[PDB]
């Protein structure tokens, strides 16, 4: 069978086994927290240029395209994450704009692979634009040729606020979600104020949010989990007693906390009927739910319906003991972070992002500056260089005489030599001079941004406010003590 | 639990390593490339017909197996078209493939290829039950895990692995030198490493370099570990105005000219020797003309040693030289490649002999029935006239003479054209011919050296057909 005798290669293959199973499935990353397959989806959708501006497209074709541009990995988790980042209700924020059959929230994952027709959302335009941006190393695949980026850089801790699902690999962890607006607020307060305290930002930060809209009670678990990320908290559904025209009372729920089925709990209600461990209950009904979710339990008189609500949030699954585990990974090794340290690593990432983008733009401007330096030096002593080309013979003689007379490089001399008559009007000569000084002003501006670091902070805050303007984030949940 | 996690670790690590790391000792052929050649043989279309321009081949490949990308399968196609990287030859093709330049041929199906000349005799004897098979995951077609060989391509094309635990460098060699090594180990089970130095003067390249060391080569062929020098060719000639002109044709392996030239431009332009503005490195479609001209008041050899310190015109090329067989990796030396290929060809030839005995003795049993039929005929005819059923006729023939069911029914398969006497003598003649060939194969099976003689026969076949010299000029 095995007959493998060398324990050393067993240990080495076992370390690669463990770390590769880590790297494969979902991890608390530095910059996106995502699966690498998510990164694959995003980078393929970007570099194919499939915008939401353009119309919809059959997406299983795109799935096979990305699968063929990448490794021959299995289709299952691919199509799973394809659905998951198109599910509007599960992830708090919108990524993939599907068009087909999914199942709403009640245990029917419709998997119509033929009908896989979709687009994306407009938030990847805020997520990543690294076309020219020297940011991230690449790994090569098909006989080691074609790029794949290591990480997903951004200007945005959105995926902090999204939430994570990486549990069964080694030890368990997740990321519970918040909303974005007060996140922007507390972040900018740390930006302009690098020496703030936790609880004063808890004054800025409400509870961990949920897309359905949850009733939150208690803050001791909030105190523990904003610090150390461990503990379960209690969650209740928006549930009311309503009187009829007859005086009969009605238990009316609006939503539920996270990871709840209507139908499994409904079967559990029918159990509780036939289990004969709860009384009073008459009608278990649910209709018209697509204009708005409306599930109604209706109970006879002389029953103490609020005590029955107490019995619901004691024994039924309507009560939620929602636990946290945010056990981080920063450059491979597992860690654990406070809410400050997350944003700190975000800050220094934005530092490196804007610095490297500015240096790429710097080298753009420097190269074009050397171009226009050569142009203006050609404009200096024109007829002498006319005599030069009327005299000399070769590339070597021309470059030697131009370097002796004007101290320029070879490419500069040849770009001089590539000047035609139709770029010899004094109009375009002074337009060269004008755009030359424009780029000089841009170089000086970027050097001034290199002088002081806080301009980066200010521009980040500006475009955070732009995103919060285009993406107003009202609340949906409710916190109590 | 954790033992089952260790089992998953072991089995999945074996899956990844046997998938995309080093291939078997028995072939030296990675299973991607193995299935490329197997499906291209099972295209059936000869290289004589003009080689095709289609992704239909690779579509049947991906129907045979689902990878994590068929673009990687096309990368395997193209890397086996890299004659400048992997030696002679595995692709009869026409399309864009570039050179060792930094070339990106995005035209995937637009290239042409089909079977190659070495592949033809390289993968015969499929019709002789030589190699075992396994079923795919698709439960519809089969595939072989190993291949039959007509040379150890282990030595012909090297290895450039990846570090799943560690990568592996294996250098290429020469055709006829490998043939002479096979003949040497065949004639003597008592060879030495100096014998290997004789029949292999050194590993070679499709491009050429210089390997100055000797004991590194010695430790390479003995220990399996060591690094060598790969050096560019240097030619010092005289400019008409007095400049020590340097001509370069050879290079270290896996070294593009482009980025090396760019770093040479950088090293010039970092407050060093700047008067060498002479880099005439072009016209490389006839060969390699990598020519610089050293400036005046400067010797060429100092700049040569400085670019050797730049590790691109002289490079410490290491070797890991590992292998996979019997599910285990192995540190390599010779008499391992050698004896493995020998006993593999022994397996192939002897199993071919057994299959040919199967066909020959089946046909001999047929012609037994034929001649015993053609002995006495008309009495059989008249007793058939005393019957009305082929089952009755079969029982009649079993009463008449000793036959098989197949023999009886084949004797029933006789029209009136079968009723002559000259064809009796013809069947008897081929019957004695077939008995003589069966006795020949039995005597060959009672001969160990005859197998080696058949190996010599196929070696002389491919030696009359092809040979190659040491293009890689190596001084030590």
């Amino acid at each position: 069978l095995v007959n493998v005798n060398l324990t050393k290669e067993m240990k080495a293959s076992f370390i690669d086994y463990a770390m590769s199973v880590i790297v494969a499935r979902a991890l608390p990353d530095v910059r996106d927290g995502l699966k690498p397959v998510h990164r694959r989806i995003l980078y393929g959708m970007n570099e194919l240029g499939v915008t939401p501006d353009k119309p919809h497209k059959k997406s299983a074709r795109i799935t096979g395209d990305v699968m063929g541009k990448y490794h021959p990995h299995g289709d299952s988790s691919i199509y799973e994450a394809m659905v998951r980042m198109a599910q509007w209700w599960s992830y708090r924020y919108m990524l993939v704009d599907g068009h087909g059959n999914f199942g709403s929230m009640d245990g029917d994952s419709a998997a119509a692979q033929r009908y896989t027709e979709a687009r994306m959302s407009k938030i990847a335009l805020e997520m990543l634009r690294d076309i020219n941006k020297n940011t991230v190393d690449f790994v090569d695949n098909y006989d080691a040729n074609e790029r794949e980026p290591l990480v997903l850089p951004a200007r945005f801790p959105n995926l902090l606020v999204n939430g994570a699902t990486g549990i069964a690999v080694g030890m368990a962890t997740n990321i519970p979600p918040h909303n974005l607006g007060e996140t922007i607020d507390a972040v900018k307060l740390v930006m302009d104020n690098p020496e703030v305290t936790t609880k004063d930002l808890m004054e800025v930060l409400p509870g961990p949010d949920f897309p359905t809209g949850a009733l939150v009670m208690g803050k001791s678990g909030i105190h523990k989990a904003y610090e150390t990320g461990k503990g379960s908290i209690v969650l209740r559904s928006r549930t009311e007693i309503e009187t009829t025209k007859t005086g009969r009372e009605r238990i009316v729920v609006t939503e539920f906390p996270y990871m709840v089925n209507k139908t499994k709990v409904h079967e559990h209600i029918v159990r509780l009927v036939q289990e004969k461990r709860i009384e009073g209950i008459t009608a278990v009904r649910d209709e018209s739910n697509r204009e708005g979710v409306r599930f109604v339990i209706e109970v006879k008189r002389d029953a103490s319906a609020n005590v029955i609500l107490n019995n619901l949030f004691k024994m039924t699954q309507m009560q939620t003991n929602f636990g946290f585990n945010m056990l981080a990974i920063q450059n491979g090794i597992p860690k654990i972070l406070s809410l400050r340290q997350i944003l700190d690593a975000y800050i220094e990432h934005q530092k490196e992002v804007v610095v490297r983008r500015t240096r790429f733009d710097k080298e753009k401007a420097e190269a074009r500056a050397h171009i226009l330096e050569g142009l203006l030096i050609a404009l200096d002593h024109i007829d002498e260089v006319i005599r030069i080309i009327r005299a000399s013979e070769t590339d070597a003689e021309a470059q030697a005489e131009l370097m002796s007379k004007f101290k320029l490089s070879e490419r500069q001399s040849q770009a001089i030599l590539d000047m035609r008559l139709r770029r010899l009007t004094g109009l375009e000569r002074d337009k060269i001079q004008s755009e030359y000084d424009d780029l000089l002003a841009l170089i000086a501006d970027l050097a001034d941004i290199l002088a002081k670091p806080e301009r980066v902070s200010q521009i980040i805050k500006d475009e955070l406010d732009e995103v919060k303007r285009k993406f107003s984030d009202k609340r949906r949940t409710e916190l109590m003590v």
